[PDB]
């Protein structure tokens, strides 16, 4: 149907713009600390700690199969890789003020994200 067609246009312009704002987040993580998943190799105890493991190359994979139907669900998986690092990691730890500093820079980009996404609908 066209209906469909244009469902999917909307779902694929939401995907550049989504990928837009995947790249300017991961800019404020210099250190790439967030780049890749905790390795279960180097930490095998993760998932005994971490129910719910994210990173940016995961949110890569999903962004490029057009996995995300809004900004909600791509925030959700954002804050995971924020929160789980808050919460394995001490305050007192270069990975803890990593998220903190992520946290904080992001915000700014998330909140005209959303005017964008509600703007041009």
């Amino acid at each position: 149907s066209m209906e469909q067609v244009a469902m999917e246009l909307r779902l694929t312009e939401l995907t550049r713009l989504l990928r837009s704002v995947l790249d300017q987040l991961q800019d404020k993580d210099p250190a790439r600390i967030f780049a890749q998943p905790v390795s279960l190799k180097e930490v095998p105890d993760y998932l005994d700690h971490i129910k719910h493991p994210m990173d940016f190359a995961t949110m890569r994979k999903r962004l490029e199969a057009q996995g995300y139907k809004n900004l909600h669900e791509f925030e959700e998986d954002f804050d995971l890789i924020i929160d789980n690092c808050m919460k394995y990691n001490a305050r007192d730890t270069v990975f803890y003020r990593a998220a903190v500093r992520l946290r904080d820079q992001g915000g700014v980009v998330l909140r005209q994200a959303r005017r964008e996404v509600d703007s041009i609908g």
